[PDB]
């Protein structure tokens, strides 16, 4: 059993604000549950499987409903945690009879939510976390496999961590579509913020745009629960209409309750985020030797990755000088608040991953030749049921290796220290207008580095 | 039924697996001169390669050298239909095929059919024990054809049943001309190229995904109206059929190609050269093939080889870095197997088998053997194994040093064997032993 | 389901050549399947089970088959890849639903071909590799010992590696027979090639006498798809009858196929396995304090391990002399190309392993008092569902026994090479006898080593 | 519902050769049997289900039968091969009426042979094990009733077959022995005639390993290798010729020994008689044999359900009691030793308790380096210190068991003339027994005895 939506859902593409960059590029899948009878009999083929990532409400399960709504396709919904919680087992079969419950709605959109919690196997957690995880997983592997030409479906799934899935939900015949979504747009929250003011009345001032402004940062499922809270305002002590001074203090509300021990994007979180932001770009950037490429934001969650993983999945000779400049793109995020910001440092960490990995791999799986040689002391796999990374060399050999990528993260990371402190009037420059704007495309930034402005036509 | 056109005159390039299949061919043309004449003949070949290479045109090609009913049957709708009726598909098709003899009998999408809870079985062992009825007295050859062989039900692979194979190798410079030019019947051609410049300016591509290269070249002039395509109008075929498979099928820059070029030639001299020298020859640049190709003896390598070699062995891998480390803007690239595959050596040779550094006769690993697992267990104390680890570095390094040498020492035969494969994305064994000794090579054969 | 041979087999002892040391050996297996009438209610026991042993191709298969038609009796077959191809479960459903599916056919040979793939466990691959083993094989374990009396049943099995199966199966009640089969024999390689020979004629001169000393090295399999060829280079052409020219050509076919990469057994490989085989020949034969035995021959692929492990599975006070000119023996494999060979080694390692093994043994597991005393570093279990050696001793008291194994191999290593080569007129002597021949039994060894020759009669 | 055997059962304890550790502790059942009234009123209980412990052919049913002669009695016999061999139910019906059968014939002795083919743990063995349980369960107060049972290996035999009122009890029966070897041929010496100069003694010793029933397989066969040449009279060369027949066939299935393989064991097990025999300042026990399979089985038992709370000093005789074992070879044997592991083995593993787990004063003191993993189905001690500590353990045990090893090294030459006695006499007749052994030590003679 799971949540099913007969009859006919509602939340449509007029539902959904903004995301573009999702809509059009989904429109095929949605063509598919229209007319299935125009695409196993033509020639081509479909996903059968849709992940989309993001952060947490962004738009996902909306998206996910509105392709169902959307195509008139009954909605099957099931979240992950539902098929770990039980014993080892009834995982497989709750997996099978789900999939035997969406077969008979032909055709039909399946989505499992933090389907993160069926992908993932490495040898880390040895007592229960093994077995649980081989089977239940590698069933839904198995059922989306015999998905074959005259059964209609399209499993979508949300997560909001990408890179912690199994290498095999991405790969062929599976999940095989790549869409996250940077949902918190200026003319989104706008939308978003239109959207969801269709019930209850303002006799306003600001025209929702100033809210969006005032409320940069922040994703609909948030700005939803700011509306719907601004409106029980009044409710609590029954006022006709709620004033956009009613608004902000919507803001001021839901600003300090996602967690328990409350907290904030605040006028110095964004003032970090932007300065670190601003490193990576005014890193990778560069003129005579210098390696890597662009286009800027503020708000992605998973994307930050992009300088590795998903082109280790996808094959090719990359570069000593090219992985180094890019370990060096990779310690910008630090740098810049090393140097401008109060000399403290905000946990902010991916990116020091993202370098390690990028640089024991430098040493060990590649050859780059350190002291270490052309030797290979390591293996990463790629099986097809298996297929993630271990290795063997020896203890000292391990210090040896230890030694060797502090000696390199840190000897690179003095490197984008002085190339950030060297170019030091641009990360204002950068960050500042990073801050003030939320996004430059890299044109926009080509101009604003050569000190130069370019305003929009707005 | 009646005479299904297209022969071995009609099917471009892909010679080395025509003169395997003339074994079919003869016992498809007068079986009669077999079953008496005390002999027996495969059955069941598969095909191996990518989606649009020769294979279903080649295995129809040989029932048009065969002169013979090719059946057909598409292994996708086997599993499509119903409880036993997929099954049903099979066991009718093949008494079909009886009556038909000689015959050849194709399956399509055999993936379909051969993997390994009700659905694929169905057809599977149906498939099985019909194949499992072909008599002496009787005449009959399967087809079949998939990409990936990998993902295949090992006992479709049985001695009786599917126990042949031909791989064909998907582009190539020669085989696209030839291919374009056999697909130069339809519609006229005044350009500058003869399909000569297009067969280059076209990489990677295989035979199916240039027929819908020239398929579409008429579409683009016609649209236009023009009874006759041009250049401007089949380059054009190529980058608006190029830029959709792109995002799922890859392709390579002038730089990366030119890279695999100096790095295989290097291999290719590497395993080449006179006294006191031991190796091998044949070589190639493919984008998907040389995926599969280095995996299959990584699992089922075996001989019982000499330690002199594995120290050729092991430099003919390290020959593949070297190389570039020579030629190459003094940058190297992530192109880790041979120093994978040449560390397992020296880790074997010191530790396993016995070569006598500093460690000498002794096991210090065993192997764990049989077919579906081979991965070897270790055992010694942590020093013996900082002991193993600084040998494997002093043994590689020493050898990658030689192999650093034997090109540079070589550094013109190099960027000539590099420069002639960068150019004609294959050499063929004598071809390179011609490029090799000084002496060039006229439009060929 | 399996792969069943009902109405009656063909293929029997007569359509089987050569295969002695077996036929006779098995001809009390086949006459249980002939009356088991006159085997429950006597008072012995059968087997049940018969594990045979060797190459690729060597009559193995060939030989169950022909133990069922012999006694006629239906045949069962299935290889044993098919056992583990599946998922956790349905490993030990098959096995189970195999012997519902032989016990309907009473009586019957069941013949597992690669059994390979479900016989063994230590602690090696901890991940995918455990309860898919565990489950599977204790099924066949326990469907064996379902074997009671009124129940006519042979499992056979084949392998290519005998020592690679978990210590269970040669276990009372199971598998509890020991054939191996050394196939390529002289008269046996005539008798494979004329029987092969039945189909399609042949104006010959050689009389294929001629073409088993020019395929010496030659398994039976090996020798089909040898002839089989030879004539298809007639129906290549169209021509009638194919001579012994015909013939060599078959075998310089076959001579570089076996592989990817073309590999042969050429006059040099001959050559230094003879040397090498010449090695433990004369080594373990001494006067005056030596120890060891004899029989000597070329190509067995298994039996070599000999002088241990069928001996450690049969408990008997050994010792350290006798295990130390046993560890020399080991060596002399090596030792002798060393000598006389072009300086270089050939990868021919077994030996080692068993020299290696017994001198672990050697010092931790036995009381052999080296530096470390009659302390016991160890504990070979011999259990009765596991059964297997693993034990403590402490990581420096490892590098104390490892420098030990250093020790004590290379300078019993040592010893075999002097004795070798204060013996190397011999060497040559037996070696080159022994290229020339294959096979001298014992005497016939005594003799050739005094240098007296004594030649064949028939 | 099988046989039922009525009447006045033949052969009694005067009919049963050696084995008379067991028949002593048989006439418990015995007396019971002729005298149940005797104990009903007379607040008592009796076993209620006795299982045999030995090889196939020692003494076994026949001894289970023969308690049925000398206690005149109804033997009654199920062969358990066949509870199981027939269908869903019935298998468990042969039992259930085959106990309403037993209850009428009281008193009596209800023997199950083959009772491995009932006790092991999808349906078949469960059937008649379920069944045979709620009968045994059954078994009331102003009831009596024996039942019987005999198997190889206890070692597979379901543990709740093994509960306190179905069967608590069980003797082993030993299987040869010299003097048991002389006994047995001698019993079976009634039929036909002997004038060979051996009268079974210099038999029983040309026969090595030979239990009773591959004894009287030879004198059957003696017999019929006099009256095949014609014969009304065997001879030595035609029972000498009564074992090399049937000693050749058994072979090629059942072990045997070398004229240095058995002198080692004899030395080797002297070492260790002696070993634990001393006087002053010295620790041990009592009582030898040299049984080819028999001695396979036995250190087990206690390398499992080992367990009182002995004093360090013993543990240090103790680890060199095992010592001993080798020592003895090391010093009369031809300067070669063998692989004979277990004493070590078993000489370490106190040694490496007594550091680390027990509290026994090296340098490693009161901690407690190791804990001991328990309980019935399992039982082996979990370690836990640095890797240092570990090689601390390490030494520390080639010390402690090297020092005790040149110890008994000591004692055993510094006697090294009782040892090439004991050894000597053992070797010769093939077991001692307590006393035997103490007058063997103290030099002197022992003649034809009992
Ligand atoms: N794009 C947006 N426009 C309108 N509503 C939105 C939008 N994004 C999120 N929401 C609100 O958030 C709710 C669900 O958020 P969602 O993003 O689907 O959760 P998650 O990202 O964890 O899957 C919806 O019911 C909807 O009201
Ligand atoms: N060797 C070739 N010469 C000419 N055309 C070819 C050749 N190889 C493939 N093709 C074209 O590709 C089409 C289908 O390719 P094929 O390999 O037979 O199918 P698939 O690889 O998908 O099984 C053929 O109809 C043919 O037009
Ligand atoms: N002794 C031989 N005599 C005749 N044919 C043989 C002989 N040995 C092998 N063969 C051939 O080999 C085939 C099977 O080889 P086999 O040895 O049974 O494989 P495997 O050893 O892996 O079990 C048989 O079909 C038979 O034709
Ligand atoms: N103690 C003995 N004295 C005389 N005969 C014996 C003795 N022990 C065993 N036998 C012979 O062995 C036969 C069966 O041995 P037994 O041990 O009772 O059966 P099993 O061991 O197979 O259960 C008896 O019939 C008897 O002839």
């Amino acid at each position: 059993r799971a949540r099913v939506l007969t009859e006919a859902p509602k939340v449509t593409f007029k539902d959904v604000a903004g995301a573009e960059e999702a809509k059009e590029e989904l429109k095929e899948i949605v063509e598919f549950l229209k007319n299935p009878s125009r695409f196993h009999e033509m020639g081509a083929r479909i996903p059968k499987g849709v992940l989309l990532v993001g952060p947490p409400g962004v738009g996902k399960t909306h998206l996910a409903r509105a392709v169902a709504g959307e195509a008139r396709v009954p909605f099957i919904t099931a979240s992950g945690s539902d098929f770990v919680e039980m014993f080892v087992g009834v995982g497989a079969a709750r997996v099978r009879d789900l999939f035997e419950t969406a077969k008979r709605h032909a055709p039909c959109i399946v989505f499992i939510d933090e389907i993160d919690a069926v992908g993932r196997k490495r040898g880390s957690g040895v007592g229960g976390g093994n077995d649980e995880r081989e089977q239940t997983l590698n069933q839904l592997l198995v059922e989306m496999d015999g998905f074959e030409k005259d059964t209609a479906i399209v499993v979508m799934a949300a997560t909001n961590r990408p890179d912690i899935l199994d290498p095999a939900l991405l790969r062929p015949g599976r999940f095989d579509r790549q869409i996250a979504i940077d949902a918190p747009d200026v003319k989104g929250r706008e939308q978003i913020l239109r959207i969801h003011a269709r019930g209850k009345p303002l006799a306003e001032d600001v025209d929702l745009a100033l809210l969006a402004k005032r409320t940069p940062g922040f994703v609909g499922a948030d700005l939803e629960n700011l509306l719907n809270e601004a409106a029980l305002l009044a409710a609590r002590e029954g006022r006709r209409k709620i004033t956009m001074k009613d608004l902000e203090e919507a803001a001021d509300r839901v600003m300090m309750l996602p967690a328990k021990k409350s907290l904030v994007l605040s006028p110095r979180d964004r003032r970090i985020t932007a300065y670190h932001e601003a490193g990576h770009a005014l890193a990778a950037h560069f003129l005579e030797h210098a390696d890597g490429v662009h286009k800027v934001t503020i708000v992605p969650r998973g994307r930050a990755l992009g300088f590795m993983m998903p082109r280790r999945e996808d094959m090719l000779h990359w570069s000593r000088k090219r992985l180094l400049d890019q370990i060096a793109v990779a310690l910008a995020g630090r740098a810049a608040e090393e140097i401008v910001f109060d000399d403290v440092t905000t946990g902010a960490e991916n990116d020091f991953r993202q370098a390690t990995e990028l640089a024991r791999r430098m040493i060990t799986e590649w050859g780059m030749h350190p002291e270490f040689g052309p030797v290979a002391y390591a293996v990463r796999e790629d099986t097809y049921l298996g297929g993630y990374d271990v290795r063997q060399y020896s203890e000292e050999t391990a210090k040896r290796i230890d030694e060797a990528v502090r000696r390199l993260i840190e000897e690179q990371y003095q490197r984008v220290k002085a190339l950030l402190l060297e170019k030091r009037e641009v990360l204002e420059r950068v960050a500042e207008t990073l801050l003030e704007r939320e996004t430059l495309t890299a044109e926009e930034f080509q101009r604003v580095v050569e000190g130069l402005p370019l305003e929009a036509p707005e």
